[PDB]
């Protein structure tokens, strides 16, 4: 006689918690912030930001992956 | 005789928390913010943001995969 | 004689949660933005924004994948 | 503001196995049984039994029982 | 505001198995059975069984009794 | 604010296995039995048994019995 049993029980997290999580900010304050610019020459690209308060969450990561494999083989 | 008994049990998470999560901002102020551009020039492509108060969130990532494989092969 | 029970039982989560969720935002303040412009000359494209109170999510991410194959082969 | 998230989950057994279970029994002989009986003299109730090879199974037991109560009560 | 979810789940079993269950009984023998009864005299019931081989179960038992109570009162 | 998560999980086994399960009786013999009874006088009640390979299992017990009871009171 043969009897086979497979019973795996799982109750696993995966989990990832990214960028900005749970943070107080009380009461800040960007100061004056004034640009001049006269007479300039750009022979390629300009990428500009100007300003006073900035906040930025950037998150290409925190992804989760799980791979999971229950082979059984008899003969 | 033969038995195969095949009952697993799955109760796993895969989760993911992404970006800018349950923060407080309380009473934030940007400043005045001054551009004054003259007689500039550019030859190729400007890209620019301004202002007093930016607040971004910009999440790529955070995506989840589950591959789960089951296989029972008999004789 | 053969007998295969095949009772897999599967009550899993995938979820994901992306960009700004649950945050409080209490009376913020933009300042006064000003952007002047004399004499300027652009030979490619311009992209530009300009504002006192920004406020952006942007979200490519947070897609949930699920591969599930169950296979029982016999003889 | 008041959220309340009621999600308990049960997968129990309860589970009762009684009297003969699985048993082999490989080639049992009962032998021979000879009663005589005389000039017997019985003035109240009489409950016999005569035999060779007897197998019994009885079982005034094995009952479950499951109580289960949620109760959510709220102001 | 107030929210109220009441999303339990369950997949219990309540099981019971009584009496005689997956036994084997190869060939068993009962012997020769002989009952001689001579000037006997009973003055009240008489229950009797005779034989060479008896094979019994009796199950009064094995009987389940789920009760299952959900309640939600709100103010 | 308020927030209640009542999430408890149960995988529990009540079990009883109760008798005679998985036992191997290869070839037991029952000898041979004569009775003889004479001239006997019986004022009561008489309960008898007479045989040469009983066999018996008898199972009141091995019951089970899960009270389960979830209360959650607000206010």
């Amino acid at each position: 006689s043969v009897q086979i049993v497979y019973k795996p029980v799982d109750l696993s997290k995966v989990t990832s918690k990214c960028g900005s999580l749970g943070n107080i900010h009380h009461k800040p304050g960007g100061g004056q912030v004034e640009v001049k610019s006269e007479k300039l020459d750009f022979k390629d690209r300009v990428q500009s930001k100007i300003g006073s308060l900035d906040n930025i969450t950037h998150v290409p990561g925190g992804g989760n992956k799980k791979i999971e494999t229950h082979k059984l083989t008899f003969r």
